[PDB]
């Protein structure tokens, strides 16, 4: 009896800690979910229902090979291990790293108490191209940007580990284990609000798979002249499926890789471009995980402690406002609307939105990281606190700090014919283009035309982009005069 624990690398495809057991002896597939144990950061509504869908498949999966997957619910995941080998009589447990905060700390505490009770325990990379310790500098230390990490992952000493075929048969220890615990993923109340995500999204490793090919024979090739389309399939939609472990980014780099070799050859100077930005994205991800290891309180603490004094609007109706995609500048108020309603978000509207959250309505960027944690999607921690601490300047290359972007600007830039801001504001869905990234200007019959009546159906600004500068400005002489101290 050896026991595979999967957490977040939910496939059969390239996945070291299940190769690694059906090479010594029967398996016995385990899942345990503790959310408890997650504390501030449990599993939102959509990305429960993801896991749902995704365990599913996986547990079809592994049946297919001949082993069931053992759910088991439970408020200590440790606890849990420790009880299931306790009553099949196993050896070792075999899993796969990660590398957020609350993992970091209960993968030690986990290795340390079953080791210390007579339990072999390995751990190997699923997630990574590389484990964030074998990527340094020549002195050897970590690097504190994004460009010089990610210059040094693509220039390596030797390759990432290819990707290894699944096992062709698993043999199952204790069978008679199968019917397990059920585990609830959604209330009634949340059934009803996740109707529409099974027709336009299909959870699991076997669909995620699919998604990777339809990328790369598809998009990938204008992946680069298509990144400020805001609500179109140019993307590779791969991050939910990347969060659970359900695709190898392995297998990801290997096939980019291949074409960037034939584009290079070929002469096709869009494909090498569009396979270098999608890359860095790649690049990104994995970036992701080396702060996060690098810097173990990152989803809370920032890096760089220069906005330490910096007086926070904490505002709550400002932040109502944001959430319900009432802040008056359309391009806004468009992606917390499809983000509320869908769980999606283009990268290019989650910096647009992130970004107007930290500079016009300043308010404290933990809040609008664990908004996006409970309502999107793919929320990880590592790449949502990338995300924030870099929008919010608290990275050491994070964009200049005093700097507010215009929406109306972002708006002509992302939606030049305003076809994303009316498909998500319907009380927009009349207004002609010329006013459709900046309507509180705009002419009276223009507004009764179109039905919308500012400050009812569509609200003014909240808060004046002039005005916005302004605070920022009279927010800064404030940080500087309590620095003094
Ligand atoms: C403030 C903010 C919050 C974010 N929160 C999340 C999040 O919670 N979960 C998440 O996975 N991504 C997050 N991102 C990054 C990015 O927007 C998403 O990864 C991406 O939009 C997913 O779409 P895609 O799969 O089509 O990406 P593609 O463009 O197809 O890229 C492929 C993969 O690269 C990775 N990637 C791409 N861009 C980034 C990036 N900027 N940072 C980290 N990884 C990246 C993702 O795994 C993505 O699936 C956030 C970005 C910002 C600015
Ligand atoms: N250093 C970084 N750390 C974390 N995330 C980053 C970093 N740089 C970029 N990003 C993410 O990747 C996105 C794109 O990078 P950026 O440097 O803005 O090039 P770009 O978006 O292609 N610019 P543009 O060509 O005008 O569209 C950013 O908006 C963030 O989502
Ligand atoms: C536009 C991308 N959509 C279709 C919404 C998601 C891709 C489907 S999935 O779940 O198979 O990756
Ligand atoms: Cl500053
Ligand atoms: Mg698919
Ligand atoms: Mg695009
Ligand atoms: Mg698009
Ligand atoms: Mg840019």
């Amino acid at each position: 009896c050896s026991i595979v624990w999967f957490r977040r690398d939910l496939r059969v495809e390239d996945n070291p800690a299940l190769a690694a057991a059906v090479r010594a002896g029967p398996v016995i597939a385990l899942f345990v979910w503790a959310p408890e144990e997650e504390g501030h950061y449990h599993p939102g509504r959509v990305s429960r229902w993801w896991l749902k869908n995704s365990l599913a498949q996986l547990d079809s999966s592994l049946r297919s090979l001949g082993t069931c997957l053992i759910t088991k619910r439970s408020t200590d995941s440790v606890a849990s291990l420790l009880d299931v080998v306790k009553s099949t009589g196993a050896s070792q447990i075999f899993f796969n790293h990660l590398y957020d905060p609350l993992s970091l700390v209960r993968d030690h505490r986990a290795k340390d108490v079953l080791t210390a009770q007579g339990i072999a325990v390995r751990s190997f990379n699923a997630d990574l191209l590389y484990e964030p310790w074998e990527v340094t500098d020549e002195l050897g230390r970590p690097f504190s940007m994004f460009a010089a990490f990610w210059e040094r992952c693509l220039s390596m000493p030797y390759d990432p580990e290819s990707p290894l075929l699944p096992p062709k048969k698993i043999i199952s220890g204790d069978v008679s284990k199968c019917v397990a615990d059920p585990l609830v993923f959604e209330d009634d109340s949340e059934k009803g609000s996740n109707a529409l995500l099974a027709r336009a999204w299909s959870p699991g490793w076997s669909n995620g798979d699919k998604a990777l090919t339809t990328f790369i024979n598809g998009p990938l090739l204008e992946y680069s002249k298509n990144r400020r389309k805001a609500d179109s399939a140019t993307t590779s939609f791969l991050s939910p499926h990347l969060h659970f472990g359900e695709v190898s980014v392995r297998k990801v780099f290997h096939l980019v890789r291949i074409k960037q070799v034939a584009w290079a050859n070929e002469g096709n100077e869009a494909g090498e471009e569009s396979v270098n930005l999608f890359l860095k994205s790649i690049g990104l991800r994995e970036y992701s995980r080396y702060i996060s290891f690098n810097h173990p309180y990152s989803h809370e603490r920032p890096l760089l402690g220069h906005l330490k004094f910096f007086p926070w609007a904490v505002d709550e109706n400002y932040f109502k406002a944001w959430r319900q995609g009432r802040t008056g500048y359309p391009l806004v108020d468009a992606g917390m609307r499809e983000l509320w309603a869908t769980g999606w978000l283009h990268d290019r509207i989650r910096v647009v939105v992130s970004s107007f959250f930290v500079k016009v309505l300043q308010l404290p960027w933990r809040w609008g990281m664990k908004y996006f944690w409970d309502t999107l999607l793919d929320a990880d921690l590592e790449s949502d606190a990338l995300g924030w601490q870099y929008i919010t300047g608290t990275l050491p290359d994070s964009r200049e700090f005093d700097r507010i972007d215009n929406p109306q600007f972002e708006g002509y830039k992302f939606d030049p014919n305003g076809e994303y801001v009316r498909r998500w504001l319907p009380e927009l869905s009349r207004l002609p283009t010329d006013w459709i990234h900046h309507p509180w200007n705009a002419p009276e019959s223009v507004l009764q035309a179109a039905g919308i009546e500012l400050g009812s159906n569509y609200p003014l600004p909240i808060v004046g982009l002039d005005e916005a500068k302004a605070r920022l400005h009279e927010a800064l002489s404030q940080m500087w005069q309590l620095e003094a101290a």
